[PDB]
RNA sequence: UAUACGUUAAGUGGAAAAGGAUGUGGAGUUGCUUAGACAACCAGGAUGUUGGCUUAGAAGCAGCCACCAUUUAAAGAGUGC
């Protein structure tokens, strides 16, 4: 059991796990508008990027 | 509407506590202190260093260790914004 029953919780445990980051995007564009923090309006969906 | 010496001002006097309080007057103790104190005002309040760690960035000021040394009148690897 042990053996098999954590096997199985640790791979589900991986399937879970693969899907979501939704971290870097958005960070390296917030370090953008932060390099770009001179062309904003507080009241803008979107953006210009290099 | 006595005499003399001080008190309080709350009408306490003339209703009461915990607790509060730069209230008050009295004594007394004790460091600063007319080479001038304290305050105010004026001048400065810097350097390696944004101390290093971590942090995307932590740059006195998210958090961790450090908290040194220098110009020095003295300025903290920073007291708070």
């Amino acid at each position: 059991n042990e053996r098999k029953k954590n096997a199985n919780k640790i791979k589900k445990l991986e399937k879970t796990l693969e899907y979501s980051e939704n971290a870097k995007e958005f960070q390296l564009y917030g370090e953008l508008l932060t390099a770009n923090l001179y062309m904003l309006k507080k009241g803008d969906k979107q953006a210009e990027v290099i």
